[PDB]
């Protein structure tokens, strides 16, 4: 008896722990659901809906290969392990690493208790191209900025392990344990709100493979010339799959690396450029793990402390307006609406709405981080923290802090004909393009004809940009003054 402990590596292909267990003797595939152990960050409704369907496909797969997935509901995953080994008679437990703060601790506490109880525990790399410790500068120190880190990752002395085949068969230790703990990922209220998700997404590794294929053989070619596109099938849509290890980044990297070689050869410039930007995307995810491991309180504590005494507005209705998409800036409200209704946001809108959150409303970034974590289909602690820290300006490589983006111009850049704003704001569905990104200026006759009553079915800017720059300054004058102490 060997135990395979699945957490966020829901796949049978290129899964090192599983492959090591099959090499060793029969297996008991285990998954333990223990949210309260996740603190302030238990999984949100749409993430849970994804987990529920991803696990079903995982179990279905494992059954095809010979064993079932045993699920356990508990308040302490370690304890559950013990009660599983101490009931099955297993001597080893194989699992794949995780690099988020909450996982880092529980994993150590896990190794200690189990090994110090007579259990062999082995741990592999299932989620990264390279372990964060394998990637370092010539002196041997962790890089402090993305570019230097990514340049090393791409110029390493050795290649990432190549995707392993899933087992061809698995033998299962005590099959009488197959009927285990039912996991409930939805209350009746939520079942209601989740009803459209199955129409747009197919959770699981099988479908993730499908998405990777689709992407590489289609949109990747125009990945680069298509990113100012706000709501189009121009990206991979792999994030939710990536978050639960349903798809191997190593496989992703290998397929992308083959296309790049073929396109370099052909001298297809668009292709190379798109390949480069997409690899930078995979790079950023790898970097979020790097930062979380080399700064264990990164999901709450900022890296740079130069904004330490900054007087962040703690205004509750500023927050509510943001969440409701009642800020007055069309592109910002469209994003909040699409996020609330679908749990999905293109990276540019994520930047647009989180940026408005810290520079215009000037709210604490931990609040935007948490809201995103509860509502995004790909909620990921490391990727969410990294994004918020970068936007707020607490990262070595963030853009200049004293800079406020104009949603009206972002509107012109990312949603030139107002199609995005009109899809997510039906109240503005009749407003012509000349005023779609700044309706508060518009002549009364256009508003009346479109059915828009400023302040009613569409609000006036909750904070003007000019007034915004001014509070930003007044806020800096203050933090500088607080520094003097
Ligand atoms: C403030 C903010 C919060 C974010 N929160 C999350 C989150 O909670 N979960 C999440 O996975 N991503 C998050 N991101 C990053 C990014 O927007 C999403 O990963 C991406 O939009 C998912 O779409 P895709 O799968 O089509 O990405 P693609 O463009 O197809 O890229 C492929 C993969 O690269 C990775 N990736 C791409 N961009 C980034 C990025 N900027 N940072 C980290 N990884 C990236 C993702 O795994 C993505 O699936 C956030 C970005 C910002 C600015
Ligand atoms: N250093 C970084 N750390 C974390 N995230 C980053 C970093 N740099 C960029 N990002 C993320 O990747 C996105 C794109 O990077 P950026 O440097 O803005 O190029 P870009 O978006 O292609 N610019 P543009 O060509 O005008 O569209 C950012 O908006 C963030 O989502
Ligand atoms: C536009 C991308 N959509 C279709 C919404 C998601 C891709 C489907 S999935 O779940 O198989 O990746
Ligand atoms: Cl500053
Ligand atoms: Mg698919
Ligand atoms: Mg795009
Ligand atoms: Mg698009
Ligand atoms: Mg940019």
């Amino acid at each position: 008896c060997s135990i395979v402990w699945f957490r966020r590596d829901l796949r049978v292909e290129d899964n090192p722990a599983l492959a090591a267990a099959v090499r060793a003797g029969p297996v008991i595939a285990l998954f333990v659901w223990a949210p309260e152990e996740e603190g302030h960050y238990h999984p949100g409704r749409v993430s849970r809906w994804w987990l529920k369907n991803s696990l079903a496909q995982l179990d279905s797969s494992l059954r095809s290969l010979g064993t079932c997935l045993i699920t356990k509901r508990s308040t302490d995953s370690v304890a559950s392990l013990l009660d599983v080994v101490k009931s099955t008679g297993a001597s080893q437990i194989f699992f794949n690493h995780l690099y988020d703060p909450l996982s880092l601790v529980r994993d150590h506490r896990a190794k200690d208790v189990l090994t110090a109880q007579g259990i062999a525990v082995r741990s592999f790399n299932a989620d990264l191209l390279y372990e964060p410790w394998e990637v370092t500068d010539e002196l041997g120190r962790p890089f402090s900025m993305f570019a230097a880190f990514w340049e090393r990752c791409l110029s390493m002395p050795y290649d990432p392990e190549s995707p392993l085949l899933p087992p061809k068969k698995i033998i299962s230790g005590d099959v009488s344990k197959c009927v285990a703990d039912p996991l409930v990922f939805e209350d009746d209220s939520e079942k209601g709100s989740n009803a459209l998700l199955a129409r747009a997404w197919s959770p699981g590794w099988s479908n993730g493979d499908k998405a990777l294929t689709t992407f590489i053989n289609g949109p990747l070619l125009e990945y680069s010339k298509n990113r100012r596109k706000a709501d189009s099938a121009t990206t991979s849509f792999l994030s939710p799959h990536l978050h639960f290890g349903e798809v191997s980044v190593r496989k992703v990297f290998h397929l992308v690396r083959i296309k790049q070689v073929a396109w370099a050869n052909e001298g297809n410039e668009a292709g190379e450029e798109s390949v480069n930007l997409f690899l930078k995307s995979i790079g950023l995810r790898e970097y979020s793990r790097y930062i979380s491991f080399n700064h264990p309180y990164s999901h709450e504590r900022p890296l740079l402390g130069h904004l330490k005494f900054f007087p962040w507005a703690v205004d509750e209705n500023y927050f509510k307006a943001w969440r409701q998409g009642r800020t007055g800036y069309p592109l910002v409200d469209a994003g909040m609406r699409e996020l609330w209704a679908t749990g999905w946001l293109h990276d540019r809108i994520r930047v647009v709405v989180s940026s408005f959150f810290v520079k215009v409303l000037q709210l604490p970034w931990r609040w935007g981080m948490k809201y995103f974590w509860d509502t995004l289909l790909d909620a990921d602690l490391e990727s969410d923290a990294l994004g918020w820290q970068y936007i707020t300006g607490t990262l070595p490589d963030s853009r200049e802090f004293d800079r406020i983006d104009n949603p009206q111009f972002e509107g012109y850049k990312f949603d030139p004909n107002g199609e995005y704003v009109r899809r997510w704001l039906p109240e503005l569905s009749r407003l012509p393009t000349d005023w779609i990104h700044h309706p508060w200026n518009a002549p009364e006759s256009v508003l009346q004809a479109a059915g828009i009553e400023l302040g009613s079915n569409y609000p006036l800017p909750i904070v003007g940009l000019d007034e915004a720059k001014a509070r930003l300054h007044e806020a800096l004058s203050q933090m500088w003054q607080l520094e003097a102490a």
